[PDB]
């Protein structure tokens, strides 16, 4: 029993993360293979951010320009290249601790585990998901760029996320691994917004299947809803709206307790119209929408990784 | 910015765990050098939870009644003994991937990371406190005893934690690495139940820095109290006592954000007489207890570890 917000062990990529030093500017860099990535805002001086020409700054720099230290080891670099927002330093030595890994782009309402590190060096592994407005509400200071977000299925570790940036309101923004940024954003100093933020219903419905696993039932009730009823009250209070998809997935959460998908939804309906009033649901006193029906499965079932 | 319940990065523990198997009776264990910690119920039937003599049960194994693996290497065992409540196996191999480590009993109110695993293996980590009235509130499933708690200092790992049972209330008991258990539980399938917990005073008080820290104002007032004063609203609301010694544990926060401790107990104690009203802090509409003072400190100034 219990629920928390897990992370997944950090080992396998805490074996991968580099120091990179260009100028006055060090950040963290991704070491896989003989490459290095790492934000190319690493060839930037102060002069540069407002306004960067980042392939005119790039041609002025030669592979010495650029310090790569793995610990105390410093490596290499015998070539370099631009792809989108990420700079690929090819190194002389490739990493023997690279485990088997891909890059997936994720979408909106899927979670992932963020290893944050300065100068190399990681310092605390937490969890978080992508927003419907592509950012993340993460936990980063001055130095953290180049720290990564990843997944591990099974054996394999698919990296997701490298940050790049915090906007104005305390939310951060990113790439995935080649170079693409999530969201309308780039990497300058200048003045971006996130729009406005969405709740991700079919992860509150996750976490209340959670709650009746591990106990609370309080806020349950014998009535049932539509899809489109459901919608049009989820519309009212900027929640996303739910498909069928998204009731197919809460499938195996279903047979586990018994309770049908849109028997849920008429409790969160209520919720949503009459508020928690005073009462908690698995410690909070909010409804939490940073959970997949995934996470759930794997929390509450078991899975481990090798 | 930003705040997150954050966990040390687990690598160095990941390389310490293994499986235990004896009879039909699989968990896990920690290998540091030649020895092989695990729970000493591994050596218990189903007939032997309810009343279980463990010199008796130990006596009556031989080494090759221990099957211990690391991934899918065996690891010989030579010889056994039992500590308070865990069993130590001495292995033919010393680990090398041991890390420089030590055994620490921790205090009600400190945090620490748990890596949970499953048939040795690692599934997740997360953070969390011991209560005051020594248990913990963490996730965890059948198979999962033998997991570790952990804090890390600069390159060395303190061990403070190991996994043991389930209470009825679904929170979770366990022991020091010297096998000697947090509170007054025992490893027995008899009738235990936790006593009344408290909220961690200090802690919440941190955690009202990292707000203002975080630039949420909204609860903070121009009024002061006394340490006297404040305990005594706090003992009313099921709140730990407050000491000169939480208060200068508190001041590098206090100097930080130009706040007197004394003046943030007043905030504190308004919150506790009129509620919060509907408002959040850092995203909770609940008071946190579990992060301490040096926690924030760590998050909102970015210590990593070697
Ligand atoms: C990478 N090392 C940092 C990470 C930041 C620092 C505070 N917390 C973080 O997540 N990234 C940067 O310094 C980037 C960098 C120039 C500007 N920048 C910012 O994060 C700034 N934000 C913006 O300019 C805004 F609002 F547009 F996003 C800052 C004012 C420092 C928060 C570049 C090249 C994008
Ligand atoms: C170790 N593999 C498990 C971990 C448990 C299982 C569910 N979540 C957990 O944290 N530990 C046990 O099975 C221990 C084991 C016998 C009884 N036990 C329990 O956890 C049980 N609890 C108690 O007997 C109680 F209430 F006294 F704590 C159980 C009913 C299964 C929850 C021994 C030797 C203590």
């Amino acid at each position: 029993s219990g629920f928390r917000k897990m992370a997944f062990p950090s080992g396998k990529v805490e074996g991968c993360m580099v120091q990179v030093t260009c100028g006055t500017t060090t950040l963290n860099g991704l070491w896989l293979d003989d490459v290095v990535y790492c934000p190319r805002h690493v060839i930037c001086t102060s002069e540069d951010m407002l306004n960067p020409n980042y392939e005119d700054l790039l041609i002025r720099k030669s592979n010495h320009n650029f310090l790569v230290q793995a610990g105390n080891v410093q490596l290499r670099v015998i070539g370099h290249s631009m792809q989108n927002c990420v700079l690929k330093l090819k190194v002389d030595t490739a990493n023997p601790k690279t485990p088997k890994y891909k890059f997936v782009r994720i979408q909106p309402g899927q979670t992932f585990s963020v290893l944050a590190c300065y100068n190399g060096s990681p310092s605390g592994v937490y969890q978080c998901a992508m927003r419907p407005n592509f950012t993340i509400k993460g936990s980063f200071l001055n130095g953290s760029c180049g720290s990564v977000g990843f997944n591990i299925d099974y054996d394999c570790v698919s990296f997701c996320y490298m940050h790049h940036m915090e906007l104005p309101t305390g939310v951060h923004a990113g790439t995935d691994l080649e170079g693409n940024f999530y969201g309308p954003f780039v990497d300058r100093q200048t003045a971006q917004a996130a729009g406005t933020d969405t709740t991700i219903t079919v992860n509150v419905l996750a976490w209340l299947y959670a709650a009746v696993i591990n106990g609370d039932r309080w806020f349950l009730n014998r009535f049932t809803t539509t899809l489109n009823d459901f919608n049009l009250v989820a519309m009212k209070y900027n929640y996303e709206p739910l498909t069928q998809d998204h009731v197919d997935i809460l499938g195996p959460l279903s047979a586990q307790t018994g309770i049908a998908v849109l028997d849920m939804c008429a409790s969160l309906k209520e919720l949503l119209q009459n508020g928690m009033n005073g009462r908690t649901i698995l410690g909070s006193a909010l409804l939490e929408d940073e959970f997949t029906p995934f996470d759930v499965v794997r929390q509450c079932s078991g899975v481990t990784f090798q």
